[PDB]
């Protein structure tokens, strides 16, 4: 009952372009600093491998994992060591430890240069050559995004081409291309954030968290699905992501195709929505399906209140199978309310499942958990009055100004975080500004609640790494869903002693007049950083003070014959006032 060969299955299912895409993706997301040209070697090379083994399936190696072979290929490359020291002890395990290994070095914040696309020269090497062109971006996105879903990055680029493709031919190239890009940017970002976030659920919470997740995601989309369906597009829906997730881009990007296909070949029992999506070229169906608006509520929808607090056989039925059980809660409770965010529906599942363990255990259990609705319906609000607060504060000052109010609020909140994940972090809450609070109103807290989990990952993820403030820790890991309020719910210590004043962080010169507009803004934030490290009690009127003071010198020397000079002379003269004014 052997179907023998790993490579050769994929190879045959995907077809040529798609598996030499899967393969520099994963690559590259192996190995980040590596030049793109040696990369396309070790593509080409198991690629010749792939064809011969459709070939000839005997043929010696064809029956190895693929793991392996990709791992074979890793461990030949000449500057593993001197370019990735400790990675190279992986090339002495076997598997599957060789490959854990591999991925444990992935590295969420790699350094790279920031591409600053000029559409001349790029306009001239998309006609130059069309596949690398191709290739190139699948390589800088992935290995500037380690754990991007890898079928989606083939789908943004080819969107990609086809910008250059509409956009090469026009007489103004520039005025074509930069707001597509920038548009198309935007999404790539967003997609590579949420995945990330997948991914952290099973390595950090379970299988049982992704899955858990799905169901509220689905059902939501699908209400009209009934739930052994659910269920089901669960169990495949997990698997693609677990494998991509693992690094195994081949096996994920197959399933994948193969849930589109079963999805679109099921409309009926599952969504009336599909049909404009059921009809694409492979990529852009499956994406399609990702972006799908929601069905309607079936009409005579049985009272939540019906099967899970009457019910005398509640017990009984959560006992037989408990996560069974509790994703029919989840998929009962997402399918009524599309309104609502997932962290909050499967805060929601979490908070039912305590009340019947807890309940479970006393004699009347009926009396305990009949009234857990009331409980559950508290939960909604707890968060609104957040809301509010924020979008005044932020209408009040502007993008900017709220990342510099979040950049101080969360400098007191966790002053031992780096001071670059800080300022990255604080740049992204205070998007959350311009994506929400211009929504409608009962729209803007599941809008703040959805995007305020991709970047509270993004904190955990670059902080699990180099773990440094216990504060943030805790509220990493004690649980996935309910983050935002653990962080909300922080308060500046006084268990922290100020950092010793450092000359060098303070220091200006005339480049700050030189920088590309977000790198000017990433300087001046590591500053704001840095100050209140060390000034960690400096009130809002004195901050005030200062920021007024700091923008005015940096004007003041910006503008003079010799700027240099300017700010040897003006440097100083701020520091004093400031230590005065704060000290």
């Amino acid at each position: 009952d052997t179907h023998k060969s790993e490579i050769a299955h994929r190879f045959k299912d995907l077809g040529e372009e798609h598996f030499k895409g899967l393969v520099l993706i994963a690559f590259s997301q192996y190995l980040q600093q590596c030049p793109f040209d040696e990369h396309v070697k070790l593509v080409n090379e198991l690629t010749e491998f792939a064809k011969t083994c459709v070939a000839d399936e005997s043929h010696a190696g064809c029956e190895k994992s693929l793991h392996t072979l990709f791992g074979d290929e890793l461990c030949k490359v000449a500057s593993l060591r001197e370019t990735y020291g400790d990675m190279a002890d992986c090339c002495e395990k076997q598997e599957p430890e060789r490959n854990e290994c591999f991925l444990s070095h992935k590295d969420d914040s790699p350094d790279l240069p920031k591409l600053k696309p000029d559409p001349n020269t790029l306009c001239d090497e998309f006609k130059a050559d069309e596949k690398k062109f191709w290739g190139k971006y699948l390589y800088e996105i992935a290995r500037r995004h380690p754990y991007f879903y890898a079928p989606e990055l083939l789908y943004y680029a080819n969107k990609y081409n086809g910008v250059f493709q509409e956009c090469c031919q026009a007489e103004d190239k520039g005025a074509c291309l930069l707001p597509k890009i920038e548009t198309m940017r935007e999404k790539v970002l967003t997609s590579s954030a949420r995945q990330r976030l997948r991914c952290a659920s099973i390595q950090k919470f379970g299988e049982r968290a992704l899955k858990a997740w799905s169901v509220a995601r689905l059902s939501q989309k699908f209400p009209k699905a009934e739930f052994v369906e659910v269920t089901k597009l669960v169990t495949d829906l997990t698997k693609v992501h677990k494998e991509c997730c693992h690094g195994d881009l081949l096996e994920c990007a197959d399933d994948r195709a193969d849930l589109a296909k079963y999805i679109c070949d099921n409309q009926d029992t599952i969504s009336s929505k599909l049909k404009e999506c059921c009809d694409k070229p492979l990529l852009e169906k499956s994406h399609c399906i990702a972006e799908v608006e929601k069905d309607a509520i079936p009409e005579n929808l049985p009272p939540l209140t019906a099967d899970f607090a009457e019910d005398k056989d509640v017990c009984k039925n959560y006992q037989e199978a408990k996560d069974a059980f509790l994703g029919s809660f989840l998929y009962e409770y997402s399918r009524r309310h599309p309104e609502y965010a997932v962290s909050v529906l499967l805060r929601l599942a979490k908070e039912y499942e305590a009340t019947l363990e807890e309940c479970c255990a006393k004699d009347d259990p009926h009396a305990c958990y009949s009234t857990v609705f009331d409980k559950l319906k508290h939960l909604v609000d707890e968060p609104q009055n957040l809301i509010k607060q924020n979008c005044d504060q932020f209408e009040k000052l502007g993008e900017y100004g709220f990342q510099n109010a979040l950049i101080v609020r969360y400098t007191r909140k966790v002053p031992q975080v780096s001071t670059p994940t800080l300022v990255e972090v604080s740049r992204s809450l205070g998007k959350v500004g311009t994506r929400c609070c211009t929504k409608p109103e009962s729209e803007r807290m599941p809008c703040t609640e959805d995007y305020l989990s991709l970047i509270l990952n993004r904190l955990c993820v670059l902080h699990e790494k180099t773990p440094v403030s216990e504060k943030v820790t805790k509220c990493c890991t004690e649980s996935l869903v309910n983050r935002r309020p653990c962080f909300s719910a922080l308060t500046p210590d006084e268990t922290y002693v100020p950092k010793a004043f450092d000359e060098k962080l303070f220091t200006f010169h005339a480049d700050i007049c030189t920088l590309p507009d977000t790198e000017k803004q990433i300087k001046k934030q590591t500053a704001l950083v840095e100050l209140l490290k060390h000034k960690p009690k400096a009130t809002e009127e004195q901050l005030k003070t200062v920021m007024e003071n700091f923008v005015a010198f940096v004007d003041k020397c910006c503008a003079a014959d010799d700027k240099e000079a300017c700010f040897a002379v003006e440097g100083p003269k701020l520091v004093v006032s400031t230590q005065t004014a704060l000290a």
